[PDB]
């Protein structure tokens, strides 16, 4: 038969879901990587009014003319402005900050001043308005600053914060259930029976899922036994949004999980056209979406992180995804590859004697070991009707995020 | 004169020692920890020789024989077959099964033709094909991840295939911070005369908690002699670092520096970089201590790549200390001064040709804050070089995910 494209896998499974829209209350603290639930318009004027930018002395345009030393009347500091009388004739000692007197027209730099006795004299000309930030300048009230489905960071709550606002609605934390199958598989700090291994892609994908900022709902190994399986299936199906299996149920081969699966829901088994991995199955449960991994420790994490993370992302109510960007670079490294499928092969970035970026291999790409995932740093994504390539020729890489 | 900025982070950092004291938490609670020791391998990974396929384990000899081979028993996955495997059989087993005594060779279950009288082999079979060895993965005795480690997806499970639950970290970096000025107000209160909402206080808290630090906000100090002296002994006593986002003197002469240099040895330098200049750093009796400028550009701007680092060697992260950085060209005519490293925000992306080049997120000025929301990277400008034209080469540094 024939192989599923990567990407319409992807846009086949986002066309089917809906974003939530429950939403709840939080202090700014406590809000990083959270997403916007509605519009953010601001209250106010932004500055709030008429201020300086510099130090130095305010004045007015028509005492400069004169060309005579004008004494300081008083002094205007950001944490207690000046009110007192400001007569005609005479100059303010001004901070950064501080609000612009009465009928002020300009700031003077502290440099371009020279002290007389008994007054002061500037020193270069001075145009109306110079070092003056005006109020309304950067934000204006009524308008809207963040708009809803917006992913606050460092870059966006401080400027939220500018505004007064102690408090925004944001969408509520994706939940999602997550479980591995297998008679061969043992928990932490247990001795191993005949045939046993220690699990690892649960733990995996529960890392990913909390630092993607999900709600998880991690329900352990089930063994394999037909009664335990559905009820596992049934009590994750209840209380979450997403069903993920990490491992041991069906992704296609027809064993005693398939059948379960598909009387508990309407689910589809792909073949995918990508390295390492291939089977995948996603489909609707009665209460949640269900995605299921493949057994091999490098497929199911490629897995997670190519489909099901974008998935999450739309879920969330996140309007700006897509994932990491990729950019073209030479290789250094001859890298062996079949076509027919998008190779994902890991990789490293670095610098070359000129200053531009080169990337090397890890070293075999085996999925029958994890340590590629430590040692490099990107993706070398290989093209799906591409073949070997040699030294020199030009490749597209897509740098790790914030998961590794 | 002015001060570089290597200058500056290389005084800084040779004064610091790294944390050692350790505490032992399970894998799923050290997302972004520092390894505290050695993880040593107890075990082979994996345990045992296994198959790759689903299909069936045979020999040989029996192969040669050309004859269909009935099948003698099975292995599944977590029950392996210890029985039976006489001469002229052979034995069904599935992806992961442990292969029975004896085995030479696994057959994917496609290269087979179910026969009356047994199973028949279709294709040339060659020693040891879809076999997964034992230790071909990890050996027992080796040292798997050096203390130092900062622990991420891609090395906790690696640990959890060891049987490891939980590993000896290094203890959080304890960060205490506050603001200082009459004219700062708190979110959802009323501004009186000539005051503005507090900014940089949130922005630091939020950076720090994201590195991983242990984060103690004293809130907005007054400007009273009596309430920062107070601060400061607080602060100091229960932290490794003490941070003031602003409101207190880089330099300047007024009452807050004089405080200052009555508790501790604080030097106040001028960093010839744009924006900012300022910045203060020193010993308090039981800390260090970093001064940001009050300007909301220039605090966040220092705070990144003169306190991120610092915090850094504190936490006993012996990971690479230099920021990465790349030459594209601009497309974008850049206005710039000689004299000062100006750290620039801009914007990168592919050209329709595929490469990467970068373009301005507007106007540079400090008096703003939306540079950050629009860019995604550093344009950092050579200290003595001047204004720059489109096609030329720059250095760009991508913002890490505190953006
Ligand atoms: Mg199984
Ligand atoms: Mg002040």
């Amino acid at each position: 038969t024939g192989l599923m494209s990567l990407d319409t896998a992807l846009n086949e499974m986002l066309s089917r879901v809906t974003p939530l829209t429950a939403q709840e209350t939080l202090p700014l603290v406590q809000c990083f990587g959270r997403i916007l639930a509605s519009d953010v318009v601001s209250p106010l004027d932004v500055p709030g009014f008429d201020n300086s930018a510099m130090d130095g002395y305010a004045v007015r345009l028509a005492d400069i003319a004169s060309g005579q030393p004008l004494p300081v009347a008083g002094k205007s500091f950001a944490g207690q402005p000046y009110h007192g009388e400001w007569p005609a004739g005479t100059c303010i000692r001004i901070m950064t900050g501080a609000p612009v007197p009465e009928g002020c027209e300009a700031v003077v730099m502290q440099e371009q001043t020279e002290q007389m006795d008994n007054g002061v004299r500037f020193t270069a000309e001075v145009r109306s308005g110079q070092n003056i930030r005006r109020r309304g300048e950067d934000i204006s009230a009524g308008a809207v600053v963040f708009p809803a489905g917006t992913r606050l960071t460092t870059a966006e709550l401080p400027v939220i914060a500018s505004l007064g606002i102690a408090e925004v609605p944001v969408i509520r934390k994706v939940r999602v259930a997550l479980f591995s199958t297998g008679d061969e598989l043992q928990l932490p700090g247990q001795p191993l029976g005949d045939g046993q291994i220690y699990d690892t892609n649960r733990l995996a994908v529960h890392l990913m899922l909390e630092q993607l900022g999900c709600e998880v709902i991690n329900l352990g190994i089930i063994r394999d036994d037909p009664h335990a399986l559905r009820a596992a299936f049934i009590e994750a199906d209840s209380q979450a949004d997403v069903v993920i299996s990490s491992g041991g149920v069906s992704v296609g081969e027809a064993d005693y999980t398939k059948t379960i699966l598909e009387e508990l829901g309407e689910i589809a088994f792909w073949k995918l056209a990508i390295k390492p991995g291939k089977p995948f199955a996603f489909g609707k449960l009665s209460n949640s979406w269900f995605c299921g991994l493949p057994g091999n420790p490098v497929s199911a994490t490629l897995t997670f992180y190519q489909l099901v993370q974008p998935l999450l992302a739309k879920l969330s109510g996140n309007t700006a995804s897509g994932l990491p960007a990729r950019q073209r670079v030479r290789t250094a490294s001859r890298l062996k590859k079949t076509p027919g499928r998008l190779d994902f092969q890991r990789g490293v970035l670095q610098r070359n004697a000129d200053g531009e970026l080169e990337v090397t291999t890890t070293g075999h790409q085996g999925s029958h070991i994890f340590s590629s995932f430590s040692l490099g740093n990107c993706f070398i994504v290989l093209e799906r009707d591409r073949g070997n390539v040699e030294v020199g020729e030009w490749v597209e890489v897509e740098p790790f995020n914030a998961l590794f």
